[PDB]
C-alpha cells in the first residue's frame, strides 16, 4: 500500500516527447507521485543500474544508449505498484507489448523502448537508493487517498 | 442489436472527476445513450441491486461505500453492449485488469473500483428496472446508425 | 463560491457524442458536478427556458430544434460558476467563439450551436428551478475542495 | 526495418469522424507516414483487394459498404509495421477486439469494422502496389529516427 | 455549407506527427474532408502558391523549407471554412497565435509554423485548382449534417 | 533562441494530478525541458521568490499555500520561452485566463492557480538560480531542433 516502485524514462521517451504522457498515466491511475528529477545518468550509475546484464551481447550498446541524452527518473507510490507499473509499461520488448500499454502504445524496437521499471521489491528499493538521495523523496498524503483506498 | 446494460459510476469515480472521462469511451464506442441520472442511491437500492453479495464479508462495507457519495447511473444500448460494456470496464479487481480499460487505466484497490456494469442481459433488465422509472429511458434513432450497424 | 449555473447539451451534441467531452471539461476545471439528467424536453419547458427569445424570427424553429432529440441537462457549482461557464462555452453564435472554448471547438453554425449556459446568477437560479426538482440536486463535499478554494 | 503496410480507413470511420484519431496512432507509435490519399474506390479494385474473400456469404455487401463512401488510403513504413499494425487495430471482429485497439475502442459490428489492415508483407505489397502508384509513395528520413531505432 | 478552403501541413507538422492531431480538429469541429494527399511539392508550384510574398526577404528559404520535406494537402468543406479555419490555425505568427490554436499549441518560430490555410475565398479556389485535379475531390453527404446545420 | 523560462507547478496542481498534463503542453508546443525537480520548497526560497509581493495582503497565505505540498520545478528552453510560456499559462487570475490555456482550461480562483512562470529574462534568471544549482540543468539538442527552428 505504501509500496514504491522507480520508473526510468529513457533518452528516446524525452527526445520523442513522452514525459508528460507517461507521468500522465500514472497520475490518472491513482499512484502518488513521491520523486522526479531530470540527469545525464553517468556510465557507472548506469553499469551499477543494469549489472545483472553485465555479460550480454547488447550491455555496450544499453549504457551508450543510456548515456547519450538526459533522462526523467520518477519514483511511485502505491498498491503493488511495482507489479502494476510493469503491467502498464508492457513488455520490455515493445513487439510483445499490448495497445494500451506505454511501450505499446509509443515504441517499436527494444533497443529504444522509451521507459524502465522495476521488477520487484527488491530492485525497486535498490534502484530508488541508487538513483535519489533519501532527501529527494518527499512524503505527503494524496487528497484523492480515501477514493483510492 | 438494441440489446441494454447498466453502468453505473460509483463515488470515487465521480469524486475524482472520471465522468467525462468515462462516458466518452462510451460514445467514441458506438454505443447510445438511453438513459443518464445523477443521484445518491439509498441502502435498501444498493442492497437489492448488490443482493447476489449479501452474505459476503465486504458486502456491510461495499453498501456503505456506495451510499457515502452521490453516483452516475446510466443505460447504454447496442450489440453485445452488456458483454463489451463488461470488457471496456476490465476485470472487477483492477489488479488484474488491463491496460486500456477504464479500472486499468483509473483505479487500483477492488474497494475503490470507480465503476459498475451489468454482468448478463438478465442482470442488466433487473439493474435497470431497479434504477431508471420507464419514462426516464430516452428512445431515438443515432444519425451515425447505418455506419455503425449494418 | 456556492453559485450555481445551469449547462445544458443540445441534441446535436448528444448525437454527435460530445457528452463526454464537454463534462469532462467542467470536471477538469474544477467546478462540481450538483445535477445531471437525460430528458426529451417538451415545448412548454422549451417555450418558458427560452421566454427572452419569445418574439424573435428564429423562436418556432428553435423550439423545434431543442424538443426534436434529448438533452443532457446540468447543474454546475463554484465561484463565478456563471460567468466562467459562459466564457467555457465561448461565443453563443460559433462563428465568434474561440479556439479552446466548446462552441470553438465543437460546432459550426449558429442554429446548431450544441449548448446552452446561463447568461447571469438571476437566469440560472429561474433555469435551475425550471429543470430541475430539487430532490435531484445533490449536495456533497469535493475531496479537492481545499486545493481548488 | 524499411517493410510497409498498407491501411486503409473504410467509409464508417471517415463518417464517424476518425481519421485523425487513427493517423494519430500510427503517428506516435513511431511509424513513418509514406503514402496517403482519399478516394471512392471503384468496385474492380475492391473486388481484386478482397479476392481471397470472393465467395463468402457477406462478399457483395462487403464490397457494397467499402463502395458506399470514401476511404482513407495510406502506407506506413517500419519494423513489424504488418504485424503491429494488425495488433493496434485489434481483431477483425470488434467483438474479439481489446480495449486500447483501434476497433476495441471505436467501433462494435464486423460488417461496419472502420478499418482495414495487411496480414502479411505478401498481401501488404500486393495492397501497396494495388491502391498506390510508386509515384505517390514519398521516400523520406525521420527526424526522430535514430531515438525509434 | 458549400464552401471549401486549402489547408496544408508544412513539413515540419509532417516530421513531428502533428497530422492526425490537425485532421483531428478539423473532424470534430464538424468541417468535412473533401481532398487528402501526401505529396513532396515542386518548387514552381510552391513559388506559385506563394505568388503574393514573391518579393519578400523571406520568400527563398520559404520556398526551400516547403520543399525539403513532404505536405499533407488538404481540402475541407463548411459554413464560413476559410474565416474560420484560419482562426483554428491561429496567426500565422506563432508568437500571436493564442492557447487553443493549431500554431498556438504546437509551434514556436515563423519559419517552422506547422500549417497553411487559405485567407480568403478567392485564394480557397486558386489554391484547391492549383494543388489539386477536381477528379481527386469527393462529394458526399455527412450523416451529421442534419446536427451540424440546419 | 537559447532563452530559459522558470516554470513551477503549484502543490494544488500536483494534488490535483496535472503535472503530466502541464509538461504535455510545454513539449507538443516544441519547447525544450532543461531542468525538473520535485522537492517541498522551503518558506526563506518562496519569500525570496516572490519578494516583490513581499507587503501585499495575501504574501503570508501565499507562501504557507506554496509550503504546504510539494511542487514541480522546472526550466524551459526556445524562443521568446518566458512571454510565450506566459501566454500559455494563461493570466495569474485565472477569472482573467482565456480557455486554450492552462490555468484557464484547470483551475478557478487566484489562490489557487496550479502553476508559476517567469515574468521576463531578469526575473526567469533569478529563479532559475534560486531554485536549481547549474548541475541540474541539462544540455543537449532537440533531434526536431531543424524543423522548430
Ligand atoms: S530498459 O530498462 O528496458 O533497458 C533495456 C534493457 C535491455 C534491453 C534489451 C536488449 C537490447 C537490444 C538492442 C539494443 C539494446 O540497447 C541499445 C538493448 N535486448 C534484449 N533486451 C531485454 C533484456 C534483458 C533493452 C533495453
Ligand atoms: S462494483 O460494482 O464492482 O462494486 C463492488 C462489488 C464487489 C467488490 C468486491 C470486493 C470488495 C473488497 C473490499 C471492499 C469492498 O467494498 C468496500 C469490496 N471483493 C471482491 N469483489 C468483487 C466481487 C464479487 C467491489 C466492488
Ligand atoms: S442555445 O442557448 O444556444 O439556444 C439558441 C438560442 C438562440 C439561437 C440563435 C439563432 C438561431 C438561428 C437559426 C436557427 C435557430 O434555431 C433553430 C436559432 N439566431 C441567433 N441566435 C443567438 C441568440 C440569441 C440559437 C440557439
Ligand atoms: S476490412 O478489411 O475489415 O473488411 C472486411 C472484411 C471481412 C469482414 C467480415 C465479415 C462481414 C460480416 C458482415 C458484413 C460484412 O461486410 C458488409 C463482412 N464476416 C467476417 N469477416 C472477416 C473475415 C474473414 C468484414 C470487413
Ligand atoms: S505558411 O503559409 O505559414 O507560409 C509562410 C509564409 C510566410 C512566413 C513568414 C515569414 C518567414 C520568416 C522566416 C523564414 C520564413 O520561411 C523560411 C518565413 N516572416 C513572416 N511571415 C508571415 C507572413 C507574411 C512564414 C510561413
Ligand atoms: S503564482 O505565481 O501564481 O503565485 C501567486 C501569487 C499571487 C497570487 C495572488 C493573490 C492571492 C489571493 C489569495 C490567496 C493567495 O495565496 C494563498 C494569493 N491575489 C492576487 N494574486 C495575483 C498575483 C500576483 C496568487 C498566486
Amino acid at each position: 500500500n505504501c509500496e514504491r516502485t522507480f520508473i526510468a524514462i529513457k533518452p528516446d521517451g524525452v527526445q520523442r516527447g513522452l514525459v508528460g504522457e507517461i507521468i500522465k498515466r500514472f497520475e490518472q491511475k491513482g499512484f502518488r507521485l513521491v520523486g522526479l528529477k531530470f540527469m545525464q545518468a553517468s556510465e557507472d550509475l548506469l553499469k551499477e543500474h543494469y549489472v545483472d546484464l553485465k555479460d550480454r551481447p547488447f550491455f555496450a550498446g544499453l549504457v551508450k544508449y543510456m548515456h547519450s541524452g538526459p533522462v526523467v527518473a520518477m519514483v511511485w507510490e502505491g498498491l503493488n505498484v511495482v507489479k502494476t507499473g510493469r503491467v502498464m509499461l508492457g513488455e520490455t520488448n515493445p513487439a510483445d507489448s499490448k495497445p494500451g500499454t506505454i511501450r505499446g502504445d509509443f515504441c517499436i524496437q527494444v533497443g529504444r523502448n522509451i521507459i524502465h521499471g522495476s521488477d520487484s521489491v527488491e530492485s525497486a528499493e535498490k534502484e530508488i537508493g541508487l538513483w535519489f538521495h533519501p532527501e529527494e523523496l518527499v512524503d505527503y498524503t494524496s487528497c484523492a487517498q480515501n477514493w483510492i483506498y
